[PDB]
C-alpha cells in the first residue's frame, strides 16, 4: 500500500520494538527508488527527518544499517565512496569493497551521479584517498578509471603463461603489475570465467585464486579475491565478504552494513554460496557473531525474496 501507510509502518516500528524489523520488511518489499521518495517524503509528512527519527530509538549499528536499505544502489554507492573520507584518514577497506564490485552497466551512472553530487570526478576522487602505492590502489585506480573490454581465445592463451609465471616467482616483480592489474582490472566477467578454466585445465587443477593467496597479503589480498570472486560470481564475492566481515573475535559491522545494503536485492545465491563454501549455514554464523534485532536484520536481508515487490504507487 501507500506512502500514508509506509511511514505510519517505520514510525511504529521506531515506537514500538518488537516492529523493529518492519523497517526491513520494507527495505525487501519496495523498489529501491520507491524507499527513495518515501524517505524524501518523511520530513514533509512528519515534521522530522528520517535519521533524526531513527537515531532516538535504535543502535548505531542497526540505524546505521537501515539508513543505507532506502535508496538505489548508485546513490549509495556514492555516499560510502564520499564518506570512507569524512575522518581524516581513508577507510581503504570500504573503498576496496565499493568499487570492485561494480557492474559494467551500472559505471557511468555511478561516476555522473558522484560528480553531480560531489562536483568532482569518481576516478579523482579515489586516486586522491588511496594514492598508487599499494596492488590494491593500483587495482581500485585501474578499475575506477577503466573499463572492461571484450577479448579472443588468443590474448587469454598468452596472459594465462604470464599470470602462471607472476604465481611462480616470490613477490610482485616489477615486470609482473602489468598482469595482475590487466586481468583483474581489465577483464570482461565472461573473459575472466574462461581464463579461469583455462588455468586449471593448463596447470592440472591449480587454480587462478590460490595464486593470489601466493603472490599478495593484507589488503592486497583481500582486494585481488574480492576482485577474483565478483568477476567470477557476484554471490561468491558477497558470501567472501560477509565471511571476513565475521573473522576473529567480533565483527566489523561498519562492513557487514554496507556488504549487506550494497547487495542483497541483486545476490539471491549469497547464504547458498556461504555454505557451499564455507561449510556453515550462513544463519548459524551470524548467531553466534551477532545478537537481537541486528542479527535478525543481517540474516533477515540475505534471504531471497520469492514473490514481487509491492508498489507504493498503486494505492
Ligand atoms: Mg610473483
Amino acid at each position: 500500500t501507500g506512502v500514508t501507510a509506509v511511514v505510519q509502518k517505520v514510525v511504529e516500528a521506531c515506537q514500538d520494538e518488537s516492529k523493529r524489523l518492519d523497517l526491513i520488511e520494507i527495505a525487501r518489499s519496495y523498489p529501491p527508488n520507491q524507499l527513495r521518495n518515501m524517505q524524501r517524503t518523511f520530513q514533509a509528512i512528519t515534521g522530522t527527518f528520517l535519521d533524526a527519527f531513527l537515531k532516538k530509538h535504535l543502535s548505531k549499528d542497526f540505524e546505521s544499517l537501515v539508513l543505507m536499505l532506502y535508496k538505489p544502489r548508485a546513490q549509495l554507492l556514492c555516499e560510502l565512496i564520499r564518506g570512507a573520507t569524512k575522518g581524516a584518514g581513508t577507510d581503504e577497506k570500504c573503498l576496496v569493497d565499493v568499487l570492485l564490485t561494480i557492474e559494467t552497466h551500472e559505471v557511468r551512472e555511478i561516476r555522473q551521479l558522484y560528480y553531480q553530487l560531489y562536483n568532482d570526478s569518481l576516478g579523482d576522487v579515489v586516486r586522491k584517498d588511496c594514492g598508487d602505492k599499494y596492488m590494491w590502489a593500483k587495482l581500485i585506480n585501474a578499475v575506477a578509471t577503466g573499463d572492461r573490454i571484450p577479448r579472443d581465445t588468443h590474448e587469454l592463451e598468452e596472459d594465462l603463461v604470464l599470470v602462471r609465471k607472476a604465481i611462480e616467482t616470490k613477490g610482485v616483480k616489477k615486470d609482473e603489475v602489468s598482469t595482475w592489474i590487466r586481468i583483474f582490472a581489465t577483464y570482461t566477467r565472461a573473459d575472466f570465467r574462461q581464463l579461469h578454466k583455462m588455468y586449471s585445465a593448463k596447470y592440472n587443477g591449480d587454480s587462478l585464486r590460490a595464486g593470489v593467496e601466493d603472490e599478495f597479503q593484507g589488503l592486497d589480498e583481500y582486494a585481488f579475491k574480492l576482485a577474483h570472486d565478483f568477476l567470477y560470481d557476484p554471490c561468491c564475492a558477497a558470501a567472501f565478504s560477509m565471511n571476513v566481515a565475521f573473522a576473529g573475535s567480533g565483527s566489523d559491522s561498519n562492513r557487514l552494513n554496507r556488504i549487506t545494503a550494497m547487495h542483497f536485492r541483486e545476490c539471491k545465491g549469497c547464504k547458498y554460496y556461504y555454505k557451499k563454501v564455507y561449510g556453515q549455514a550462513f544463519d548459524e554464523r551470524c548467531a553466534t557473531e551477532l545478537k537481537g534485532v541486528y542479527g535478525d536484520a543481517i540474516k533477515l536481508l540475505w534471504e531471497p525474496v520469492t514473490v514481487p515487490l509491492l508498489s507504493m504507487d498503486d494505492y
